[PDB]
Order: structure tokens, then sequence, then C-alpha cells
RNA sequence: AUAGCACUCUGCAAACACGAAAGUGGACGUAUAGGGUGUGAUGCCUGCCCGGUGCUGGAAGGUUAAUUGAUGGGGUUAGCG
């Protein structure tokens, strides 16, 4: 979905049209308000840089857990989401409770599913990692049994079952990793719906300013009281790339966690 | 400054930032996501060099601190004079 050149910011604009969307107003007894926090903390000071006005946004409630096992609910909609990449599907269940999913890849209004043991093997039922099938696809991964889905939730996103011992079962996530799961957690079959939205393009500084992204200035363009980047007659480009407060930039490894080294089976080839 | 491009780090109690700690932002987000660095629409593209510094992976062949103290010598009483 190219736009014609008729304006020099029209030239270089590419959208989704995703017809199929629900194009109206969200459940009212699932949405929360939601404020902008601006990168900053409760002390005042800027914690994270180039955040802050974007458009007003509300919080749309996701069940994630996904503890109402063995009651079979039908799909009602699909709706877009602006607090993430992926759509969302409004769910019916039989006493009429409704809530609120990550609707996966190709699920439509009127589907079927279920969160449970004797789920069947469908898109978009939540099974313990014991049940599903060998070789498979999934999202939506658990880490701490009853927390809720944690892993695989971003736009495309999905994960390969590769094998399951009588304790653990290994998967390989997205970023190239293989790491153990404990097999008594929960996933959710299928890939995440909204998988075009890498095809997307901005096209002009107005759509990153919409979505409440600020300027960025590089280091070399401050002063030396700035940035280690700082100084010079010219164009210059003194010393080894560093972050603002002295961290390395290129290939410097920053992980230094030790408690969970024993769960990544093969690394990302860091 | 900018949309676009590339490199790199981060598997979530995430990397990163504030504080003396508790705690907070990142984010009520989950690698099509977040941070840092350089270039700057688009067309055609982007040659050689790992000697130096840096980063990454190893061997552990040489040395190496904290920790212990078999000895060796000295001082002073006591035994043989
Ligand atoms: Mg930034
Ligand atoms: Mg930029
Ligand atoms: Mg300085
Ligand atoms: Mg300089
Ligand atoms: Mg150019
Ligand atoms: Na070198």
């Amino acid at each position: 979905q190219k736009c014609k050149p008729t304006s020099p910011g029209r030239r270089f604009v590419e959208k989704v049209v995703h017809d199929h969307l629900h194009k109206g107003a969200p459940y009212a007894p699932l949405v929360e308000a939601k404020k902008r926090t601006g990168g900053r903390n409760n002390n005042g000071h800027i914690t994270t840089r180039h955040v802050g006005g974007g458009h007003k946004q509300h919080y749309r409630i996701v069940d994630f857990k996904r503890n109402k096992d063995g009651v079979p609910a039908v799909v009602e909609r699909i709706e877009y989401d602006p607090n993430r990449t992926a759509h969302i599907a409004l769910l019916k269940y039989a006493d009429g409770e409704r809530r609120y999913i990550i609707a996966p890849k190709g699920l439509r209004a009127g589907d079927k599913v279920q969160s449970g043991n004797d789920a069947p093997i469908r898109p978009g039922n939540c099974l313990p990692l014991r049940n599903m099938p060998i070789g498979s696809t999934l999202h939506n991964v658990e880490l701490k049994i009853g927390k809720g889905a944690q892993l695989a939730r971003s736009a495309g996103a999905s994960v390969q079952l590769l094998g399951r011992d009588g304790s653990y079962a290994i998967i390989r996530l997205r970023s190239g990793e293989m790491r153990k799961v404990h097999v008594e957690c929960r996933a959710v079959i299928g890939e995440v719906s909204n998988q075009e939205n890498n095809l997307r393009s901005l096209g002009k500084a107005g759509a990153a300013r919409w979505r409440g992204v600020r300027p960025t200035v590089r280091g070399m363009a401050m002063n030396p009281i700035d940035h280690p980047h700082g100084g010079g007659e010219g164009r210059n480009k003194g010393i080894q790339p560093v972050s603002p407060w002295g961290q390395k930039a290129k290939g410097y490894k920053t992980r230094t966690n030790k408690r969970t080294t024993k769960m990544i089976i093969r690394d990302r080839r860091v």
C-alpha cells in the first residue's frame, strides 16, 4: 500500500490495510486509563531518553494467565491494540464472561478456544508443555508457574518445541538461543497474528513524533563536558565508541547474571 | 534534527539510567521488542590491510596477591661448668 507522491511527506509512506479489524470502540469494562510518564522516575530525573509526547492511549487488559480451564469460548471479534504491535481477540465464554487474549495468526470471529489439559491441538489453545506435540511451533510461553505468558508475545513471534525430557523441555527462541523450560509451564499453539508489522514505513518525522519518540542527538555533536565524543575543530571521532556514561558500545558483552546460567543450553553466538 | 541503512548489547527479577538503601523508570512492554553508536531521502554503489589499540574465544605452558608457616638464626632464664 504505497502512497502517491502528491507531497514530499507522502512519497515514502507505507502502511498495512488489515481491513478485517473491528473498526469500532473497544469493550468498556476491559478498558482502563493510562498516562504518559515521559521517561522519568519518582525522583523526577530522566531515566530513559527519547521518550515523550505521544498520542493518548487507553490500556486494554489482556488475559495472559488464562486460568479458566475446561470452559470453551468463542471469538467475538478482532480489534486493534495501541499498547502493542499484535492484534487482540475478544472471547465470550459459556457463562457470559468477556476477556481479551493475544490473537494468533488466522484467528477470526466464531472460533472455539480452550485452555486445559484435554484441549485439542488447534491454534489458540493453551496447554502445558508436556501435552504439546513434538516439533510444533508455539507462542506465549510461560516461565514461572501461574504468572502467565512472558515469551514470544510481539508481532509475528514464535518458538519451536525442540524436545522434552522427563523433567524439562527444550525450546528455541526467536533470537537463536536454546534454553530449558519447566515441563509444567504452559504455552499457546500457533504464531502471533500481526506479521506485516516490520514491512511498514513511517515516511516522515511526524510519525515518530506521534508514536512518542523524541529526537536523538549524536555524541559527536556535543561538547567535551557533555559526551566523551566531544570537541574538535571539525568533524572528529576521537576515541573508541562508548555510551554517554562510559560503557563500550561495540561488541562489549554486558550480561552479569549468574542465577539462571544453567537454563541456557546454547547461546545465540554473541 | 529527520524518515531510511548498518553494527552491537539485552532471554526478563532483562540490558540501561536515578539513589546511600528501600525502591522507581524501561514497561503494566517480551527479540517484527528495548538501549548505545555511526551515516543521513532517492539512483549506482561502497576497493585493500588484523601490523598498533580495543572487543570476542581459548590454552593455561611463565609469573603473580591475600591465607598457612617446616625450617635457619638471635635475645632471656633453666640443665651440664
Ligand atoms: Mg534513544
Ligand atoms: Mg536514529
Ligand atoms: Mg570527558
Ligand atoms: Mg572528539
Ligand atoms: Mg544518499
Ligand atoms: Na587487532
